[PDB]
């Protein structure tokens, strides 16, 4: 589901004036005569298109500017070097100006969607599902989060206040893993998921008995993992997390767990190259 | 030279906002009695140093906090993995709530002084500089500068405002190098440095005559390059730039150029692995 | 737990701006920044809330100290003629940041005191009482706090903290299985999912489904009594809709989790307090 | 005078925040492909009708949202319930997530206006006017005044800053009073008193005061104030206002009453958004 | 009474925000192992103090900085060249960088109250008042309006919200149009009315209207406007006033005169900082 | 260039909001959403600038059009009793929406003018008139463009544009030129660097460090004069302090690039304008 102006307006409005506080003086000093004109996007990379009305809003909210979209591209789309993605088509000054900050979100949004994309198929599971974190970059958690759907990954919780996690130190202070669990649900009943984060086959254990919604296997090893999934027979879901990247999210491949989580996808994803071209003047 | 609060402050609040909505319900479920508490802040990955008092002042916003620097560890400083960067004192509720965003702006910006770093050391020559762009993450720039200078590179532009560069497309609209050259000292006179991007032999030529402050050699072989070089003969500054990256970047050891510039650094670092671990109440 | 400066600094500026928008002639043309003395009274029975918030609009504004001679806090029960605290600073501080902070405190204080009401009239332990999103423009927070302050509980603060499948949203589907259905393949595991309910099959048809929380929109005591024999645990119960102070007890001893009302925020009547008795101080 | 935009929005778009932080998970989980959908506002319970166009702003800057109005409904209409007061038109996506803010602000609104229109009657005096204070809801006293105008009221100052009023501190030689307010203020500000005793009263008059407030004193006391304060005045009666006591001031020679419960406590006028269909 | 946080640090934050959208970066290639510093505040040019809390809390907002105020100045006091008005103490980075917006402040407002304490000498009539108007800088207002205060001027409304005034278009019977104010607004705002003939002045006296502007209307007009006013209500004359032309209103029994230009095109007022030290 | 929406429109909003903080009672108790037409008029000789600031203010507020007869446009001189503009719209609209206008059109206008005036006092075309920092707080961008309007340059328009190393920049170090070493060794290559200088050794000093501009500081012209053959076009040459209409003239004919002045937009006298003859439109 796409990205709203509501959503979206206010960020890119900052990112424009961060990259013009005055003017844009090398546009302004050579254009003038106030012509239109058309450029084209053109994809530089192969990957996963995403954040496409995210670029457009830019140039939407400085100026008046249309497009054309010869080949109906969309967020998801595959993207193959040389692609024309669009048509961008306004005043010169308009164009230019715009470019950077437009592009910038678009790299990185598609650099997002490509990895994420990139992980779901190294895994090769249909039935474990790709699940991201908050290891975001600070004010785009939002754009970075739907890169990652538009990739075919899933959303883990936005926030501290969307629901619960018991990490390795909250279950340490109650002593208990199912003293934790029931102060969790004593203190945000019943419109909160609980999720415990759980290094040890004792505590995954207690943690299932508990009824907790969301068991997290930490940096555990597949026979530990196996014999988990068998203990806790489905009284929680099962997520796998740490240490997961390209080369280790395939070992996961084949195992009745519902998800596993990755930081990379979100703070250690290359951008996308593409780039803004053929500006002509119309006719 | 550090960042300053006035500089930094509306951007971690809003992080802060991002990650709590209402409130941190799984802290506070189980956190209570407001003791003074303290954890430690642990590098995960070698690499360098940035954004430690970005860190600290996370921390500061939200409440109370004090630190402790055993090592007196500081941005630009090379770090191991296990090594103790600091702790962090103060209430419970406090130091959990405010970790992941205190985390996330030190990792990226960790993340971008190593890149940084690993840039100027496999280019292997003091003579030459290097630089960043305007490829970066939307409202994070000046963050992002600060890494990159961190990590022993310089700062380019900030801004389309800074100072005028004359890509591609500008020459054509003109017609002449010269005449580009000429319109934009017209525009803006005396208080704003002028570049030029340059594709072809004959333009770096056209260019150097015409008496602008840097050239951009765009993509260009060795071989042109070097013929450049002596073809200006220091009427110019010389930038590189374009398809450079870790491997690429050596081919320039050497040259008569007086800096390199890479959006790598920018739009592709990997973050820098820490964590915050070792939870004890003070006595 | 406590509203702190990081979540309502920015609003009372705001509210201290709105009342304000040069001086406070009437009271800076009498007055010294001489130090003065002023009581804060209950003027009627009910729930405290929002004392620190009451507090934190003088600190804002000037150097302002407290007395809190009888150790009054949130949540404790106020009877008229109470001294909830002394106020001491300079006499224009004091003027001018006095109808601001009431209003905060008066509005929270009215939903604390209505709420732990309808906790009562309900008496049922077994059965919390929880709140909406129909709360007044901007004051989201403030007022969900004074909700737990008076024994309730807070529903989601929020469109983005949990799903809720309503009546517009079955109508655009035109299925309640499907709709359901949907969330869970748009927000698997980690959000919870609630849908609202006005008839049994609906409510079968929910439970079958496999939802965290069903919602039993204004239904009657026989349906309700129907519906959770029928629902048989495999989902969370709320009962909402026509939800007041006479209706409330209609519930009491039903094997539901829960149930909301609307008013508690919407429909609060403030509570009384004043502050009067200016000594100076020296 | 109906709210405006220049007036409103940034309120409203705060509230909006208030309300999706990151995204509406309900409604964005039945997204599809159609086109555009219609909802009915209707009004769920008897009063008066305050705060339509704000109602309407919500939905208009978080998308492209029009509105059908066959019944011709404005600010100030008298409500029954099962009335169809707005058909709002636009997509599913726009009318779900932009619903809650926009009765909150129209049933708070509605309320207020409600509750003013029935104290106006309960007085039953045209003679007298009725007032309000700034016994508001932080953050939102331009919407409750607008409301209680609708309502059939009258707006008190606005501010600390708008007009002076002389009270119990401040009271503590009240003429001197009068005097140093003219003083210290520029000669630009209208002054009021609020008087417990008929010496006061007097006093103030003798001043050339603006207004003079009777403060909770009786109906003996008030048309003793009255005669004597002989016109050189405005007088306004205050304090132990309510629906069952504001009829003891029914053809009084006073000029007006306020009351804080107006804004202070009122209750919010129920309304719902129902009948979703697509458009063909 | 000095302006505060509360009412001036948003502007603030806005003007240092201008002034540095990523770094200062002369400031900080400079950049030491150095301690604390001190910088001398100068007065450069005779005239009036204004603004001096302003331009102490642009540093303050900033970072960690303390004052030193050797001869205790303060708003509203004479200025002469060379006058040592303040010592600001704190980090090089922080003096260097808040410096020219701190100025830009205190240079504004001490030239609006000189300008202010120069028609008020130059009209010589304790009896008149001089007051300012609405022809403010777009933003500043309630900066300039205090300036115009510590120059021994005096506020008119600070909008067109505050009180009423009665204009040409609106003068378009004019006894009507009182009474449609004073019935349109509640019993709480100022009128006044702007008249250009002697018939209009004694229609609004009348009409019991609280101020009437003697527009343009010259010295025998106004004489025998005074006369037929007869004190019903305040007197204002306003246009064509200047620092030659205020003398005319001298000992007339008016209670005051309006300047636009006072806020409008009001010279700065030249300080500088400099004597950078470091401490020991 | 022309100002833009996007540049100018929460200023705008704001100074609407300083304007009207509930109402305009005054306008409004005597008016109709009845159109009208008034003329907006130059009262006073002198460049125009701000136009379309001027109309936006109208345009952000309701629904208004103009005509105009004269295709007066920023840069143009103007005289007194000059039609500039017709506005058309409701007579609300036209009377609150007013000052406010007129307050951004005089300002800027003034500033145009007084640019225009020291430009042809100068009379040299080879020497330009630059602004600097010492503008109106929360106005640079519109005074910057008011001087370039009146035939005038800009300065940097920031403490971020470039680097200028000032007389307390020079103390804090206690060297010009290793003052510029360390800018150029901070900040290589991309951004200029200027240093301002009281004498001529120091000017020297600076040349040979290699330095972008120097500013001679109200130096004396036999000064200036062997500054400039001294310096020998290693850098650019400005002229500063002590520059007002009077002044000015004094440079004319020197090989220096240009010369600044604070007053431009520090003490700049508004522009006459008013707007009357409110017809009446159907």
């Amino acid at each position: 589901t796409d990205l709203t102006p509501f959503q979206i307006d206010d960020t890119l409005k900052a990112a424009l004036r961060e990259d013009v506080h005055s003017e844009d003086y090398s546009t302004n000093a050579i254009f003038d005569h106030h012509g239109q004109a058309k450029v084209s996007l053109f994809a530089k990379e192969a990957g996963v298109l995403a954040g496409l009305t995210v670029f457009q809003r830019v140039f939407t909210l400085f100026d008046e500017v249309t497009f054309q979209n010869p080949h109906q591209f969309k967020d998801g789309d595959r993207l193959t070097s040389g692609d024309l993605v669009l048509e961008i088509i306004g005043s010169v000054r308009s164009l230019l100006t715009c470019e950077r900050v437009a592009l910038n979100f678009l790299q990185h949004l598609s650099g997002i969607a490509s990895m994420t994309a990139a992980y779901v198929e190294a895994l090769g599971d249909d039935r474990i599902k790709v699940f991201d974190t908050r290891k975001t970059t600070p004010n785009l958690r939002l754009f970075e989060k739907y890169a990652v759907r538009v990739g075919g990954g899933y959303n883990h919780r936005f926030n501290l206040s969307d629901a619960i996690m018991l990490k390795d130190n909250h279950i340490a202070a109650v002593g208990s893993v199912q003293k934790a669990i029931a102060q969790a649900r004593a203190y945000a009943p019943f419109v909160k998921m609980v999720e415990v984060e759980v290094e040890s086959l004792a505590a995954a254990e207690e943690a299932a008995a508990a009824g907790v919604d969301i068991i997290m296997l930490d940096n555990m090893s597949l026979e530990q993992i196996e014999q988990a999934i068998t203990l806790i027979a489905g009284r929680s879901r099962i997520e796998c997390s740490g240490n997961i990247d390209m080369t280790t999210i395939s070992r996961f491949r084949g195992l009745a767990i519902d998800y596993v989580s990755s930081g990379s996808l979100t703070h250690s994803a290359k951008s996308l190259d593409f780039s803004m071209k053929g500006l002509t003047y119309l006719d």
